[PDB]
């Protein structure tokens, strides 16, 4: 009744991930399009409301679809929407963030069969106590008890069991999402977690190569194009989006990718297409000066814990953007010796962690099996 299942949840700046103890192992449960993973984007329509990919296809398109309203959770902003008879509705945060984490519930009850009334949500690390307080608000109006918020880097590190080790250990968390960049060095000491050090930008993000992607796209049209004015088109602004995502995540598996847009937009002289084939050695190239913002956070947090770089004991890959090639050897670059952990899906490492953290909290061995 009060002891039922506590379900964890990842509510990220661009996606959000459900998880659940199920016979001592978390399981990440599927939403209804068959995904492991939702875009965190909600769209309104007086009171009828869209969250996920169905929001994310006209995020660019619909001036009533928001997204990113993480960045606005612990302050008093809100973000405007218009009813059908004109009127405008003002949301708060916590209200936009609440819908998001109602769809989650939802589909997650249908998928076990039960009704959910408890959480664990993740936050980053940074946040303070109105941020951690409008997450818990978030929570409430969904229907949701919060149980704890715990940090995003702790999530993972339970995930991976770093709790269990048996001697103290230091941590590099390296976590590279759509949105943000955060690194964390964690002490882990008699089970439980210090945070020593953070550092990173939360303006640096996944989006940011797929925007120069869409740079280079752009470029390509100039040489036979002028005057296009190509951003008042919002159809073909939202195709650029898709391809330069879609571009991006093949170059993390193959060397090359074909980016093909016939009829993008329109001209005095007929259609304007592109047809481009971009090799990952030129990706590499054209990002190159985000990738590199990436590093010198890893030593602003080994100087402000006062440690030499042989005492990472484990570094743990976080984000979807850590699938990146250029990443992974980035990081390898600055722990000499150490192989990263990337075995669970970097996507949904924080909320299986925090699915973990609701076993422990609920209690009964059969169920978390802790050990
Ligand atoms: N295979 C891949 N290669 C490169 N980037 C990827 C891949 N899979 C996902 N991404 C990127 O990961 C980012 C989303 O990160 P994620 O950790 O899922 O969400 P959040 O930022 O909300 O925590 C997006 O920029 C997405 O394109
Ligand atoms: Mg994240």
């Amino acid at each position: 009744a009060d002891n039922g299942l506590i379900i964890g949840i990842d509510l990220g700046t661009t996606n959000s991930c459900v998880s659940v103890m199920e016979g001592g192992r978390p399981v990440v449960l599927e939403n209804p399009e068959g995904k492991r993973t939702t875009p965190s984007i909600v769209s309104y329509k007086n009171n009828e409301i869209i969250v996920g990919d169905a929001a994310k296809r006209q995020m660019v398109t619909n001036p009533n679809t928001i997204v990113s309203i993480k960045r606005l959770m612990g302050t008093s902003n809100k973000v405007k929407v218009q009813n059908a008879d004109g009127t405008t509705k003002e949301l708060s945060p916590e209200q936009v963030s609440a819908q998001i984490l109602s769809y989650l519930k939802d589909f997650a009850e249908k998928k076990i069969g039960k009704k959910i009334s408890r959480a664990v949500i993740t936050v980053p690390a940074y946040f303070n106590d109105a941020e951690r307080n409008a997450t818990k608000t978030a929570g409430k109006i969904a229907g949701l008890n919060v149980e704890r918020i715990i940090n995003e880097p702790t999530a993972a590190a339970l995930a991976y069991g770093i709790d269990k080790a048996s001697r103290e250990m230091k941590v590099l968390v390296y976590d590279l999402g759509g949105g943000t960049f955060d690194v964390s060095l964690l002490d882990i000491a008699e089970g439980t977690f210090e945070v020593l050090a953070t550092a990173g930008d939360n303006r640096l993000g996944g989006d940011d190569w797929d925007n120069k992607i869409i740079e280079y796209i752009s470029a390509y049209i100039a040489k036979e194009h002028q005057g296009l004015n190509l951003s008042k088109d919002k159809m073909a602004m939202q195709r650029l989006k898709e391809a330069a995502e879609r571009a991006k995540i093949e170059l993390s598996a193959q060397l090359e990718t074909i980016i093909s847009l016939p009829f993008l937009t329109v001209t005095q002289k007929g259609p304007v297409n592109v047809e481009l084939k971009l090799t990952r050695a030129k990706f590499e190239e054209l990002t190159k000066p985000l990738l590199e913002r990436t590093r010198n956070p890893i030593s602003d947090v080994i100087k402000e814990a006062k440690i030499k770089p042989e005492e990472i004991n484990e570094i743990l890959l976080v984000g979807g953007s850590t699938r990146m090639p250029a990443v992974q050897k980035l990081v390898e670059s600055m722990v000499p010796g150490k192989k990263p952990n990337r075995s669970i899906n970097p996507d949904e490492v924080v909320a299986i962690g925090a699915a973990i953290q609701g076993g422990v909290l609920r209690g009964d061995l059969e169920h978390h099996h802790h050990h």
